Formats: C-alpha cells, structure tokens, sequence
C-alpha cells in the first residue's frame, strides 16, 4: 500500500503526474527501504530522483505541447519546408538536453549516417524531443522511427509530431532498466543516456547497450573534465569487450558508433 500511497503523491500535479507508472514505482520501491519506510520522505527521494532522471531537462510544469502542435499544423498545412524545420526547433527547444543539439543538427546527423547503413526502423530510446530531428537524417522514405522515452505527454507529442511529419513510426514508455529491448531494429540510438542510467542503476548502461537488438547502435556524451571522464571509462569499457566503435565529437557531444 506505501508504494500506491508513494505513487498518488507522485501523480505529482505538474511535473510527474505523466511519468511512467514503471518508473514511478521503480523509484518509489528504492525510495521506500531508503528511507526506513517513512512514505513522506519517499515521497522526497522519489521526486528529487524524478528530477534528476526528468524533470532536470523539463519545464516546471508540462510543456504547452499544443501550442507547438498548432505551430507545426500552420507550417505542414503551408506547405512550407522553412516553416516547417522552424516550429520543429522551436519544439525540440523545449527539452533541456535536446536543445543542446539544434545548434549542430544538420552537422550532427550528416556526419551520424555516414558511419551507418541505411535503416529499415530507426529505435530512438530516451528520445527526449529529438525524434523531431529527423527532416535533417535523410532518412529512406519507409524507414519506421521507433521513438520511447519516460513520460506519456511527451512521447505523446512525439507521436503527434512524426504523424504531421507523415514519418512512419511507433511510439512507446519505455523505462530501459526494466522494458523489453528484444524487438529487432538497425539502428539504435542511446543519445546522452548513458549517465542517467548509470545513476540510476550502476552497469545499467553496458547493460543496454549488450541487450539492445540493433548491431548498430549510437551512445553519446555530453561534453558541456566532462569529455575526459566520458571517453576514459567508455573507452576502456568497450576495449575491454573488444567493441569496434568509431568515435566522433559534433558540438557538445561526444560519439560513439558501435557495431554487433
Ligand atoms: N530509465 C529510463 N528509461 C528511458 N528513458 C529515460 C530513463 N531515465 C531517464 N530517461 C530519459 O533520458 C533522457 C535524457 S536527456 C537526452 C534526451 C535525448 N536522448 C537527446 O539526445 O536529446 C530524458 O528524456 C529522460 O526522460
């Protein structure tokens, strides 16, 4: 019952009332025994670990998804391309982490694909908004985007997105320390996660990338001694498994392109 009781106080108004109800009770259950079974001071670990995981790259409260909808109708309804990869910045923006890419997108993405074949299904795990790139991955016109991430709204008006943008997709919650990674896909993309995982669960990212059904899969690192730490354990971790990986670096992000 402390774990339902934990969970209502974390249908949280505002910032987590739409979080996956895996992720909620994942941390809740942690939360619980860390805190000696006091249910208010769950509540406390649960929210500030929601906001470590999420809520740090969100707004206070849900984005106004509809109004960023509404400006993506106006552009495809135009039929103006400009208008169109215009609204989808401005959308992407609202996201923290992906907001630290739209300065190098067309460079990010160009570069990106030439290190990988054409997909036949692009999985986009913890896609944040980035799924809205995508006009800029030149990718085949029946390539199927399979995008997931932690919050409903969000993954939602992803969802929303791709369809305007007439880009077959499928679109999940998906918390990657506990959902299936089981599905075939050619590519897999796993942008500036890594971190996040490892704080959450210790391994939980070599973990990932090992399960993942895709033989090309891209892990990424923000670099703003960031870029040192990132690439030392990777690096070492992946010499260590005799990866073959191709690293690259495109604006604040470290990359890195692993095949099989
Ligand atoms: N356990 C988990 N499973 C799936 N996604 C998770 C997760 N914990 C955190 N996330 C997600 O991790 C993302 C990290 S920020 C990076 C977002 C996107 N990959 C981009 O590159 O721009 C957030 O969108 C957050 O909601």
């Amino acid at each position: 019952d402390r774990i339902d009781e934990i969970e209502r106080a974390i249908t949280k108004s505002r910032r987590y009332q739409t979080v996956a109800p895996a992720t909620v009770r994942r941390l809740a259950r942690a939360a619980l025994v860390a805190a000696r079974g006091d249910v208010p001071d769950a509540v406390k670990r649960t929210k500030r670990g929601l906001h470590e995981i999420y809520g740090a790259f969100l707004p206070p409260s849900p984005p106004n998804y509809a109004a960023l909808l509404r400006h993506l109708d106006s552009a495809v309804d135009a039929g103006d391309d400009e208008a169109v990869r215009a609204a989808l910045l401005r959308a992407m923006s609202v996201h923290i982490s992906t907001r630290e890419r739209l300065p190098h997108l067309d460079e990010f993405y160009r570069e990106l694909f030439r290190h990988l074949p054409r997909p036949n299904t692009l999985r986009d795990l913890a896609c944040g908004l980035n799924p809205l790139a995508a006009p800029w991955m030149g990718l085949p016109a029946e390539t199927v985007y399979i995008a997931s991430d932690i919050d409903a709204r969000l993954v939602g008006f992803v969802d929303e997105a791709l369809t305007r943008l007439n880009v077959p997709h499928r679109t999940n919650v998906a918390d990657l320390l506990e959902d299936r990674l089981d599905e075939p896909a050619d590519v897999t993309l796993l942008l500036k996660t890594l971190p996040c995982l490892e704080t959450q669960q210790r391994g939980s990212g070599w973990e990932v990338i090992d399960i993942v059904n895709s033989p090309n899969i891209v892990v990424t690192f923000p670099t703003k001694g960031m870029f040192q730490n990132y690439s030392q354990s990777f690096e070492s971790q992946a010499r260590e498994r005799s990866c073959r990986i191709q690293r690259l670096e495109i604006g604040n992000e470290l990359i890195y392109v692993i095949q099989k």
